[PDB]
């Protein structure tokens, strides 16, 4: 799983 944000 991944989750990235900006």
């Amino acid at each position: 799983g991944s989750t990235s944000t900006a």
